[PDB]
């Protein structure tokens, strides 16, 4: 019914998987990968997600890779 | 034109599982069943198309079952 999950999950891989001082282009190279790496169940919605959400996520991610806090402030949660 | 591909997909699902004159409760039934036997990769985001747009899913179902055709009208394509 919605992105919040995807995007938690997806920031989640992100989170655990990234340094805190990456670059713009580090996030963007990790984030188009990212979708491979959550369930299966999930890719496609996955896909869907960052193509939807892709420059608000650069955007954040350089300040703050919090699932939850990300996810809120782009508007994907709730929902 | 993000749910585009899942749309015919599962419109291609119902197509073969209901008969041109199912009633309404037998499309909803077929409908919130059919997420669960497209490949894997497309389950989830199944569920949010089908939970995004069952009411007008229903709606245009009854009439024509097309997978092109309803998921162009419905505006889901492209």
């Amino acid at each position: 019914a919605g992105f919040c999950e995807v995007c938690k999950k997806l920031v989640g891989y992100l989170d655990r998987n990234l340094e805190k001082n990456s670059t713009k282009q580090e996030i963007l190279a990790a984030l188009e990968k990212g979708c491979s790496f959550l369930p299966d169940p999930y890719q496609k919605q996955c896909d869907q997600f960052v193509a939807e959400y892709e420059p608000v996520l650069i955007e954040i991610l350089v300040e703050v890779m919090d699932p939850s806090f990300v996810c809120l402030k782009i508007g994907a949660c709730p929902s």
